[PDB]
């Protein structure tokens, strides 16, 4: 949700099965 957050990097292991910037939260 966030313009320019954290963006940390998380690959969706489970829910999403691909990797993704969590930017929001």
């Amino acid at each position: 949700d966030t313009h320019f957050p954290i963006c940390i990097f998380c690959c969706g292991c489970c829910h999403r099965s691909k990797c993704g910037m969590c930017c929001k939260t």
